[PDB]
């Protein structure tokens, strides 16, 4: 079952004796998410980077005070498209045999590194998959985050910086990635993720939304909490995303096999249709990976789809691609 919210959601030391940072061992997996990477590298998750959905939800709440609804939606979305539904295991990075025997194609069970399922283009500190690596920390891109922080944040990363950098990354992908895709699920996640460093990597004793560059590097590059790091003082995820969107409002779309060909997609969800993003994710994305599942997979799909729906904002109607 999906874990419930924290019983005590106060700020507290999370870089503590029970959760020390350790370097990677051979075989340890890290991926495109600095939050999950940091939780693995402090032992909030298994240090090898393979975890159950329940482990992930507990870790993001306990270590960072990620809110329960957001934790549930993100975790089960990722698990449905990137995880093994029979073994209940998900890699936070590359595809691995450690998630167990694979389902039939076209399901990939590729981990969070799988491009175009959860992971996608115009990430802040990771390159687009077209350029050869969608998961490793990129120093040039991080230095650009530093530059934007210097220009728009007085040297700190905040929501103003996020609004400018988010747009810059989009414009850079339009100009250079002929396969750039920015629709549906990625269109939503790309905006919310830009708020996370301001909401969740800021020491919770301050919680002022101003992330210093030393802390930013520690999380983004080294998957490491600052010495004496306190988590946020209340549950949150994407609060202030409105600021990021308002800076440079965009329509969902894609380049069409050439640079500088960004073409709006009217069949995409956008922020005016959040229930459509959920419905397409289930009806198109999940269904295409598992078009005619065998009995044990159908059962696992339906269970995880029920859990996914628990993280969907009230107002939306549940959809049932495999029946009830
Ligand atoms: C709850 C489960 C979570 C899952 C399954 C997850 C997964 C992912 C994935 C696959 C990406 C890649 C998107 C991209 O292409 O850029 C991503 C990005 C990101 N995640 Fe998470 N994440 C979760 C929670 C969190 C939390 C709790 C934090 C912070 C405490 C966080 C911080 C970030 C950041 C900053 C990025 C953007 C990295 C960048 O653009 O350079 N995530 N996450
Ligand atoms: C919640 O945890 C904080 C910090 O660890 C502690 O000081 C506080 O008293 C706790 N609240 C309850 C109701 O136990
Ligand atoms: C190119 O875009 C398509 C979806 O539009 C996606 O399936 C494919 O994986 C992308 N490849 C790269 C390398 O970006
Ligand atoms: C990092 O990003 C830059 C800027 O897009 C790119 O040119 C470079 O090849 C990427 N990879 C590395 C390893 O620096
Ligand atoms: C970001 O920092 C700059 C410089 O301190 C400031 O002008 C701006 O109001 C900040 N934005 C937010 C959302 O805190
Ligand atoms: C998803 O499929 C259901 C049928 O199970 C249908 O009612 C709904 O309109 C579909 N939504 C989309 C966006 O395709
Ligand atoms: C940072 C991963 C994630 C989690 C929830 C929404 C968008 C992205
Ligand atoms: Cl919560
Ligand atoms: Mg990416």
């Amino acid at each position: 079952l999906p874990p419930g919210p924290l019983e005590n959601s106060s700020a507290k030391l999370v870089n503590d004796e029970a959760h020390p940072w350790k370097p990677l061992r051979p075989g340890d997996i890290r991926g495109p998410c600095p939050g999950l990477n940091t939780l693995a590298s402090h032992g909030y998750l298994p240090r090898n980077g393979v975890a159950t959905p329940a482990q992930i939800i507990n870790a993001v709440q306990e270590g960072f005070n990620f809110d329960n609804q957001a934790a549930i939606f993100a975790t089960y979305a990722a698990h449905l498209v990137d995880g093994n539904l029979i073994t209940d295991l998900l890699s936070i990075g590359r595809k691995t045999r450690l998630t167990g025997p694979d389902p039939p194609p076209p399901a990939s069970v590729g981990g969070l590194n799988e491009h175009g399922t959860f992971e996608g283009d115009a990430s802040m500190t990771r390159g687009d998959a077209f350029f050869g690596n969608n998961h490793d920390f990129n120093e040039t891109l991080f230095e650009q985050l530093v530059d934007y922080s210097n220009r728009f944040g007085g040297g700190k990363y905040n929501l103003t910086v996020a609004g400018e950098l988010r747009f810059k990354r989009i414009q850079d992908s339009i100009a250079t990635n002929p396969n750039f895709s920015f629709v549906d699920f990625r269109f939503f996640t790309a905006y919310g993720e830009t708020t996370f460093p301001a909401n969740l990597f800021v020491d919770g004793r301050r919680d002022d939304g101003q992330l210093d560059m030393d802390a930013a590097r520690s999380f983004f590059q080294f998957s490491r909490m600052p010495d004496d790091f306190f988590r946020a003082p209340s549950p949150r995820s994407g609060t202030g995303v409105e600021v990021v969107v308002q800076a440079h409002p965009m329509q969902p779309g894609r380049n069409v096999g050439k640079i500088n060909s960004y073409t709006v997609d009217p069949t995409s969800s956008d922020f005016s249709t959040p229930c459509l993003m959920y419905e397409k994710f289930v009806n198109i994305t999940v269904k295409s990976l598992y078009p005619n599942p065998t009995v044990q997979l159908r059962k696992a799909l339906n269970t995880n789809l029920d859990f996914l729906f628990q993280g969907v904002a009230a107002g939306c109607t549940q959809v049932f691609p495999y029946g009830r």
